[PDB]
C-alpha cells in the first residue's frame, strides 16, 4: 500500500538530481551515497534541518526517465574514504568531496511519460521533467511524482521510518 511511504512524504522537501553519467547513479544505488556541487550542498543541508525527509529524485541526462529517489540520512560529510565517482568534465575528487548519506526508497525507473500531467508551482508550473540540476520541487507535486513510481521489492522502508 501507500501508508508507509504517505508517512515518509509528509512533510517532506524534494530535489531534483541529474546525473551526466548512469554509472554514478548505479554506484549510489549500491552504496547509499551521493555528492553534488557546492551551490546544491549548501540548499541539501539546509533542507536537511528545515525538514522531516529531504527526498532526492535522480535523472540521467537526455534518459528521457527518472532512475528513482531516495531520502538523505545525513548532513554532508568531508573526510571519508573516497567515494570513486565517475567524475565528468573539469570536476575535482573534491569539488563534490561533500557526501551525503542516503536511503533509496525506491530504485526503479519513472519514464517521463508517466509523469507529463504533474507540473511544478516552484518552476512556473512548467512540467516537473523540467528543471535545473537541484531543482527544488513543490510539496504536493513532489509527493505526486513519488507515489507515481511502481514498489520496488529490492526496498525496505523499516529502516527508514526508524530513522526518523
Ligand atoms: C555524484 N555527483 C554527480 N555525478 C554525476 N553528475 C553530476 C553530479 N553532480 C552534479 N552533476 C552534474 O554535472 C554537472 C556539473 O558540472 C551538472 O550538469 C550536474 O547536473
Amino acid at each position: 500500500g501507500t501508508s508507509k511511504l504517505k508517512y515518509v512524504l509528509q512533510d517532506a522537501r524534494f530535489f531534483l538530481i541529474k546525473s551526466n553519467n548512469h554509472e554514478n547513479v548505479s554506484l549510489a544505488k549500491a552504496k547509499g551515497v551521493w555528492s553534488v556541487l557546492p551551490v546544491n550542498e549548501k540548499k541539501l543541508n539546509l533542507a536537511f534541518r528545515s525538514a522531516r525527509s529531504v527526498i532526492l529524485i535522480f535523472s540521467v541526462r537526455e534518459s528521457g526517465k527518472f532512475q528513482g529517489f531516495a531520502r538523505l540520512s545525513s548532513e554532508s560529510h568531508h573526510g571519508g574514504s573516497p567515494i570513486h565517482w565517475v567524475l565528468p568534465a573539469g570536476m575535482s575528487a573534491k569539488m563534490l568531496g561533500g557526501v551525503f548519506k542516503i536511503d533509496w526508497i525506491c530504485r526503479r525507473e519513472l519514464p517521463f511519460t508517466k509523469s507529463a500531467h504533474l507540473t511544478n508551482p516552484w518552476n512556473e508550473h512548467k512540467p516537473v521533467k523540467i528543471g535545473r540540476d537541484g531543482q527544488e520541487i513543490e510539496l504536493e507535486c513532489g509527493t505526486q511524482l513519488c507515489l507515481l513510481f511502481p514498489p520496488d521489492e529490492s526496498i525496505d522502508l523499516y529502516q527508514v521510518i526508524h530513522k526518523m
